[PDB]
């Protein structure tokens, strides 16, 4: 049938400058010594990635299918949306969203300039009057960093970018916000991933895991999730949207949005030129996260109707995906995720790594993350999640004239508080470099979901208490899976071992003590690990007088 992509053979270029690797990191090279196997993608690799996201769909849907979207259409039909004005909407595009091509940006647009706000009245004009005409794009190849992989080609290609200019990604949110922030929870309910702090995902999945009396699960990787959306997937989204009790002007709107941005259309390079045609996904759009959470929703639970997964329990994040659910057995399990898996497959969600059973929560990733357990000092066990050191890692040492590597620090110690890696290694570092800049005191910014909260670091304990519990101070017998990927992880990007860890840490804590106060409680709870006698630490009373709760859901 439909090609995701077809190609000019135009190349997709960079915007600017891409930026050179300096000969001394003077913030990271006291963390790791192997900076060469740091590497950022960029526009030279774009070929690369475009050939693999490019490829034919088919698709047969079945009675499961229709049987599941029937349902989901119902749920949808209990929501309740409305049209966000022009103004609210100029208002929730983010400090530095990519300027538009007439002459403003973000900061107009959140000043609520005339001339942006006069813009974008007449894009919306034209989203009511015409509902056929396709909104050309822009592709970009994004910048991330990553560790070489040998074992898995080198070097990963740059991911692409595909988004609208900034008038109409003003309009996605009049005609859109609103049902993203109500359509996934109404559909899914704690299905939804993106409403889960890490400590809370635990305890989902611990919840999930618990009630089967015989559980296995079981993480499913879809190869290239936003090329192997099909128009009829989209179409079928805006026919889920448009279930919901919406105003008339939001459904032409949305109807309008959907066939001329989301369905498909052309891309342009940044020089310019006509790059292609895309009739898949687009990454840089308002519905993509909730899109792929819902179709993948969709797609995954009739895939387990066909395969017979019995009482299954699900977790979804755009296309990451686990199901746990009761075994049949191990013989039975095995056939019916390859079932589930040629379901997925008709459905056009084809896997990268085939699905396989599992019994042991400890060995299924998902998002990049996998839960894991510690004693406490008396045997206690304490689930936590936790990941890869690998990436970041590498993106804790990213460091260039453009870019600073230290609110990547902060994301990972804040996100992964309670684990070795984090305790260890990152703690240990980040506060090390702040005693030294004598830049404890000064804020940082901690970014998530494309928000960004403003984090003193001495603060730290109280987020960390608020946000993982007092027994992110206190694990002490880490798994071994733990200790293996850790220190291989330590090993492979050139970092001292736990063993020096615990020295500097000894060291950290101690000038930390000294500067009293705040600082001094850094020390004190942060730190507890690395001392033979323990201090008792007691719940953190500014602990209590916080609100996280917008950090972690979307
Ligand atoms: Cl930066």
């Amino acid at each position: 049938s439909s090609m995701s992509y077809s190609w000019t053979g135009a190349l997709i270029t960079p915007c600017g400058p891409e930026e050179e690797k300096l000969p001394i990191n003077p913030l990271s090279n006291s963390l790791l010594r192997y900076h060469n196997k740091v590497y950022c993608t960029t526009s030279k690799s774009a070929s690369q990635r475009a050939k693999k996201v490019t490829f034919d769909r088919t698709q047969v849907l079945d009675a499961h299918y229709d049987s599941v979207l029937k349902d989901i259409k119902l749920a949808a039909s209990k929501v309740s949306a409305r049209l966000l004005t022009l103004q609210q909407a100029c208002q929730l595009t983010p400090p530095h969203s990519a300027r538009s091509k007439y002459g403003f940006g973000a900061k107009e647009v959140r000043s609520l300039s005339g001339r942006a706000v006069n813009h974008i009245k007449s894009v919306w004009k034209d989203l009511l009057e015409d509902p056929q005409t396709p909104i050309p794009t822009t592709i970009m190849a994004k910048n991330e960093v990553f560790c070489v992989d040998p074992a898995k080609g080198g070097k990963k290609p740059a991911r692409l970018i595909v988004y609208p200019d900034l008038g109409v990604r003003v309009c996605e949110k009049m005609a859109l916000y609103d049902i993203t922030q109500k359509l996934p929870q109404a559909v899914m309910g704690a299905s939804y991933g993106f409403q889960y702090s890490p400590a809370q995902r635990v305890e989902y999945l611990l919840k999930a895991w618990a009630e089967k009396k015989d559980p296995m699960g079981f993480s499913y990787d879809t190869r290239h999730f936003d090329s192997t959306v099909t128009e009829r997937d989209i179409r079928t989204e805006e026919s889920i949207y448009q279930a919901c009790s919406l105003p008339e002007e939001a459904r032409t709107a949305i109807h309008s949005l959907t066939e001329r941005l989301y369905v498909g259309g052309p891309m342009f390079n940044s020089k310019g030129q006509t790059c292609g045609y895309r009739r898949c996904r687009a990454s840089g759009v308002l519905t993509t996260s909730m899109g792929n959470t819902i179709t993948c929703y969709v797609k995954a639970l009739a895939a387990c109707k066909a395969a017979g997964i019995v009482a299954p329990t699900m977790l979804v994040c755009g296309d990451d995906l686990i199901v746990i659910s009761e075994s049949q057995g191990t013989e039975e399990d095995e056939r019916n995720l390859r079932a589930f898996t040629e379901a997925m497959t008709r459905y056009s969600a084809p896997p990268g790594d085939p699905p396989r059973p599992e019994y042991d929560l400890e060995l299924i990733t998902s998002c990049s993350s996998n839960v894991s357990v510690a004693l406490g000092p008396r045997g206690r066990r304490r689930y936590y999640l936790t990941r890869d050191p690998t990436t970041p890692l590498a993106r804790a040492a990213w460091e260039t004239v453009r870019h600073s590597p230290i609110n990547s620090w902060l994301g990972n110690i804040i996100q992964y508080a309670p684990t070795i890696w984090v305790r260890m290694v990152l703690m240990t570092h980040f506060f090390s470099i702040l005693m030294v800049q004598d830049t404890l005191d000064q804020n940082l910014n901690f970014e998530m979901y494309g928000s960004v909260y403003s984090v003193n670091p001495l603060d730290l304990p109280a987020i960390i208490e608020r946000l993982h519990g007092l027994d992110a101070f206190s694990m002490h017998t880490y798994s071994h899976h733990e200790l293996t990927r850790v220190a291989s992880a330590l090993r492979k990007l050139g970092a001292p071992p736990l063993r020096v860890w615990k020295s500097r840490a000894r060291a950290v804590r101690a000038s930390l003590i000294s500067r009293g106060g705040k600082a001094a409680v850094c020390g004190r709870y942060l730190f507890n690990w690395a001392v033979k006698t323990k201090l008792k630490l007691t719940p953190l009373p500014e602990a209590r007088l916080l609100d996280l709760s917008s950090w972690f859901t979307v």
